[PDB]
């Protein structure tokens, strides 16, 4: 996250880090057993690290659970990010408190100008590169679909939205890949793509997670 603030410990109680020897991509934590990526995160070997801050420090909170199923979402594409969503069963159920939670599914889509919470442990640098131990968020609105497609024409379809600041110095980046964007209380993106992090009219790219809930419940509740 460029432009961010540190969240504080455990107050994006849905945010998990996947680890694979480090952490490589967010996601988000939607019931006990199952987590909600980007099919671009997509490993073998991924653990899911729930409860953290420090990604660096164990500080109490943490659940270290396996991936023991990945589902790429039918339609992926890699070389268009279309349908950038993946989800992701645990080998053993999370011990959901207050420190590790869900995150609700959308009901609907969320409209343009609607403020959202994007959050992760990617770089902070919109230049270079630093990393960062502990868990930053970004508040940024929905852009309109026009923005959004004008700044990156050719790129866009109805599975993807942008958020962010058209202006610059406030966006995902490297390393956020996989994680949230809650917009009042529901998970409606996942950290998808970009051109740089932070640069004038280049906003972020999100999966349009809304798109989507019909195929998560159906699949969670087959598998
Ligand atoms: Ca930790």
């Amino acid at each position: 996250i460029v432009g961010g603030y540190t969240c504080g410990a455990n107050t994006v109680p849905y945010q998990v880090s996947l680890n694979s020897g480090y952490h490589f991509c967010g996601g988000s934590l939607i019931n006990s057993q199952w987590v909600v990526s980007a099919a671009h995160c997509y490993k073998s070997g991924i653990q899911v690290r729930l409860g953290e801050d420090n990604i660096n420090v164990v500080e109490g909170n943490e659940q270290f659970i396996s991936a023991s199923k990945s589902i790429v979402h039918p339609s992926y594409n890699s070389n268009t990010l279309n349908n950038d969503i993946m989800l992701i069963k645990l080998k053993s159920a999370a011990s959901l408190n207050s420190r590790v939670a869900s995150i609700s599914l959308p009901t609907s889509c969320a409209s343009a100008g609607t403020q959202c919470l994007i959050s992760g442990w990617g770089n902070t640098k919109s230049s270079g590169t630093s990393y960062p131990d502990v868990l930053k968020c970004l508040k940024a609105p929905i852009l309109s679909d026009s923005s959004c497609k004008s700044a990156y024409p050719g790129q866009i379809t109805s599975n993807m939205f942008c958020a962010g600041y058209l202006e610059g110095g406030k966006d995902s980046c490297q390393g956020d890949s996989g994680g949230p964007v809650v917009c009042s209380g529901k998970l409606q993106g996942i950290v998808s793509w970009g051109s740089g992090c932070a640069q004038k009219n280049k906003p972020g790219v999100y999966t349009k997670v809304c798109n989507y809930v019909s195929w998560i419940k159906q699949t969670i509740a087959s598998n």
